[PDB]
C-alpha cells in the first residue's frame, strides 16, 4: 500500500532498563512509528574504581533505548549527530532488510542528521548497533548498541500457541568493554575518542573484556536501581549482547518461556535455568515470580558476573511460600 | 498437601560418574527425598604434571554427586560443614525456586550444618553450586558444583512423545580451573585456601582456564575408569558446566536425542554431532551404541579437550558392524 | 543388502566456497558415492600483512571441500598422503558411526593411502577433520577440516514439513589459527611443520586465536571472490567450525530457516538474526534475498569479524525495494 496513507505515531524513548509504553496486541492496523535518537559521545564511569571510558551512545545511554513496534509496522528513525560529537556514526538494525541493516544509508558526520525508514517484517527482539565502515567493533564495544522488539500483531504465544501476556518488561543490555592497559595492567584515560584507536584495537584483539556490565556500569541494576516485581507478576526480560556471547540466569528463578535467540515465530524453550544468547543477538525470557526477596540476574559465567560486572538484582515483594522452599533446620552447630 | 503425610526416602549418594539407584518412571507418589552432603576442602592433583589445588567439594568429589528425584518430589538436603574445613559454604540449586536457589538459607560456617527443603517443580537436569556472597566464582571454580536430575514422573520422552528409556546413566561434570601462575608461567601452591584469594581472582579474571577436566582431573575418565557400554545399550550422559560454556561430542558417535540446555518439557534435538551446554547449565544426551571399541567423549574445543583435559573415554563391547563402517583398503603404500 | 549390488557414482570435489554438483531430492536409490582427497601440507599466507603458516589441508584448501550425499548412501573415501608431505594424517567424519569417526582406520604416513567406507545414517551437515592421536588440535587448527552434507532423500523441509529448495549453496569454513609469537608479539615462521610443535601447543593453550578466517584467509570471500546472488534467489549457506564456537550473521539479511547445529530431522529455527554454531559442528542457514547490494556475512563477535578476519561479502544483483527500506532524508546538515 501507499505508506503516506498509514497512521503515524511518534514515540518518545525512555532510558533502559525501562521500556516505552506500547501495546502487546496491536490495537491499530500497521503504522509508521516515528522515533528520534540523538547520538552522544560522553565520558562514562563504568566501575566502582572510577575507570572512565569514552562512551558512544544512542540517546545518552548504554545500552541505547529499546524500540517497540509490531510486525509489518514501519520504523522511521531520525538519527541526529550533533556537532558537539567528534566521530562519524550510523545505525544497523538487525530487524531490517537491505543496505547493511540501514548502515549504508545513515552515515552522519557531526552536525548532520538523517531519516531512515524500514519495514519490520519479522517478529522478535533484535540488536541494533552503529557500524561505521572500518571502525565497527570500536563503536559497538564503546556502548553504541541497543535493541528493537517487533511484537507479533497478536502478541506473544506459548509453545502451544496460547497467549503469554507480560505485566512488566525490562531491557537488559549487556556490554563488553576493552579498556586498554599500560604495561603493569592499569587502565588508561584519553581526552578525545580518537588517540585511543590503535590501543582500542589492540585491547579488543585480546578477546578478553576488562569489564562486562548491565546498563552501562558495574552495579547499575542494583540498590535504588534494582529491578522490581511482585509475587505473581509476569515479567519479560529482553537481553541483548551486540558483540559477545552471554548466558543469562535468574538466581532463585527460571526462564519459564525463553526465546534464547529472540525470534517469536519459534516456540519458546521451557523451564530454562540458563540460556545462550549469541553475540549479535537479542533474546527474551518470560517468568512468573513465585517467591519474594532478592534475586540476582547474571551472566552465568560467574567470573563475568561477579568479578567483571555482569550482575543485577530484582527486589520482589510479596508472600513467602514454604511449600516451594523452606529452611527445615537453620544453620547451627549441633 | 501436608508434607509430613508424604513418604520419605533416604538416598545415599555415589561418586561421579556413577549415579545413585533410582527409577525412571515414578513407582510411588510424590515423596520427600532425603540427601546428606558433607563438604570437604581437600588438596587435589588435577593433571599428569602433579599440579595441586585446594579443591572445595560437595561429598569429596569434583563434581559433587548427581542427585535424582521426580517432578514434584521435595528435596530435603542436610548440608554439613565439618570443623576440619576453613571456609564458609552454602548451596544454590538451579532446580529450586526462591532465596537465591537456597543459598540465602544454607550459609554454614565450619562446625555448622543446615537442612533445606525445596519442591522440584520443573523437570530437567540442573546445576547446583556453592555461592557465598562476595566469593561465588572462587568456590564454583574450585570444584564446588554438581547437578540434580528431576525426572518427569512418567520418565523421558522423545520428540514424538514416546518413551525413551536408558539402560545406563553417567554424570560428567566439567570443571574449569584457574591455577594462578608466577611470572614465568608456573603454577603456584598454597598451604591454606585463604592466602590464594586475590591471585585466584586475578587468575579468574583472565577468563582463560589453565585446566578444563572431567571428574576432577586430566584423564579421570580413562583407563580403568573409562566409561563402559555394550553395543545396543541406551546410555544417558548428563553433562554440567557451572561456570563456562562447553560443547560435548562423542567421537565415533552422536547424541541421538539431546536436551542441550537440559529441560525435559522441551522436545530433544535429534542426531547431534555436538551440542552447546552454556555455562551455568546441565544438559543430557541419549545415545544407543551401534559399534564397539574406544570412543573419546570430549569438549569439542579440541584444545580444551586434548591440551587442557576435557576428554574421557568409553570402552564399548560387542560386535563390529561392517555395513556401518569398514576399512576397504587398509593404510599402505602402493 | 549386499553393497556390491548398489550403484557407484564417482564425484570430483570442487574448491570451497563452491560445492560439487548434486541433487537435493535423490533421483536414484541408495548409492556408494566415491570421493578421493589428496592431503597437501603447504605454506599459506593468511592475512594482508603476509603472515605465513604451514597449513595442513584436505585437497589443497582450507577448509577441505564439501562432500554431498543422501541419507543411507555409503561414502567411500580414498585418502591419499603423498610422499611430498612430512606428517601422519587421518580422517574423522562426524557423520559416521564407529572407530573414532574413521580416524582409527585411516592413519596414513607420507607415501600411503587408504580407503574408508561408512553408511551416512543421519541427515545433516557434519564436520570432518584430521585427528591423529596425540596431535589432534594441531592438525585441526592448521586447517585440516571440512564438512559433509547428508541430505534427506526427499530434500530439505521447513518447520511445517513442506519443501525448502535452494537455488544456490555455498560452504563457508571458518578457521581459528594460533600463530605463535616471539616475545614482543610478532608472528613466527618455520621451514617445516615439525619444529613448530611445542610453541604451536603453547599458542593454542592461550585459547586466543591470532586469526579467524573464512575460506583460509582474511578477505578470501571478498572482491572478485565475493559470494553472489540475485534478488529472489534462495541460498543455503553451510558454515562449519571444527574447533571453536561461532555466531554467523548476514548483515542486512537473516537466516529465514536455520539449523544452527546442523541436523535436518529437527525443525529449523525461523527468522534468525544470528545463530550459535558450537565448535565441532556444522550448521546451515537458508535465506531468500529481498534486496540488492553488498552484504557482509560475519561471525558476529565483531572483533573476530573485522579485526581477526571472520568476514566475507555477498554481492547481490537486482531491484531495490523502497517499501522494505528507504532513506527518507539523506545524511545532511540542516
Ligand atoms: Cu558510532
Ligand atoms: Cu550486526
Ligand atoms: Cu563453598
Ligand atoms: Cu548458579
Ligand atoms: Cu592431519
Ligand atoms: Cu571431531
Amino acid at each position: 500500500v501507499d505508506i503516506s496513507t498509514l497512521p503515524r505515531v511518534k514515540v518518545d524513548l525512555v532510558k533502559p532498563p525501562f521500556v516505552h509504553a506500547h501495546d502487546q496486541v496491536a490495537k491499530t492496523g500497521p503504522r509508521v512509528v516515528e522515533f528520534t535518537m540523538t547520538i552522544e559521545e560522553k565520558k562514562l564511569v563504568i566501575d566502582r574504581e572510577g575507570t572512565e571510558i569514552h562512551a558512544m551512545t544512542f540517546n545518552g545511554s548504554v545500552p541505547g533505548p529499546l524500540m517497540v513496534v509490531h510486525e509489518n509496522d514501519y520504523v522511521e528513525l531520525r538519527l541526529i549527530n550533533p556537532d558537539t560529537n567528534t566521530l562519524l556514526h550510523n545505525i544497523d538494525f538487525h530487524a531490517a532488510t537491505g543496505a547493511l541493516g540501514g548502515g549504508a544509508l545513515t552515515q552522519v558526520n557531526p552536525g548532520e542528521e538523517t531519516t531512515l525508514r524500514f519495514k519490520a517484517t519479522k517478529p522478535g527482539v533484535f540488536v541494533y548497533h552503529c557500524a561505521p565502515e572500518g571502525m565497527v567493533p570500536w563503536h559497538v564495544t564503546s556502548g553504541m548498541n541497543g535493541a528493537i522488539m517487533v511484537l507479533p500483531r497478536d502478541g506473544l504465544k506459548d509453545e502451544k500457541g496460547q497467549p503469554l501476556t507480560y505485566d512488566k518488561i525490562y531491557y537488559v543490555g549487556e556490554q563488553d568493554f576493552y579498556v586498554p592497559k599500560d604495561e603493569a595492567g592499569n587502565y588508561k584515560k584519553y581526552e578525545t575518542p580518537g588517540e585511543a584507536y590503535e590501543d582500542a584495537v589492540k585491547a579488543m584483539r585480546t578477546l578478553t573484556p576488562t569489564h562486562i556490565v548491565f546498563n552501562g556500569a558495574v552495579g547499575a541494576l542494583t540498590g535504588d536501581h534494582a529491578l522490581t516485581a511482585a509475587v505473581g507478576e509476569r515479567v519479560l526480560v529482553v537481553h541483548s549482547q551486540a558483540n559477545r556471547d552471554t548466558r543469562p540466569h535468574l538466581i532463585g528463578g527460571h526462564g519459564d518461556y525463553v526465546w534464547a535467540t529472540g525470534k517469536f515465530r519459534n516456540p519458546p524453550d521451557l523451564d530454562q535455568e540458563t540460556w545462550l544468547i549469541p553475540g549479535g543477538t537479542a533474546g527474551a525470557a518470560f517468568y512468573t515470580f513465585r517467591q519474594p526477596g532478592v534475586y540476582a540476574y547474571v551472566n552465568h559465567n560467574l567470573i563475568e558476573a561477579f568479578e567483571l560486572g555482569a550482575a543485577g538484582h530484582f527486589k520482589v515483594t510479596g508472600e513467602w511460600n514454604d511449600d516451594l522452599m523452606t529452611s527445615v533446620v537453620k544453620p547451627a552447630s549441633m
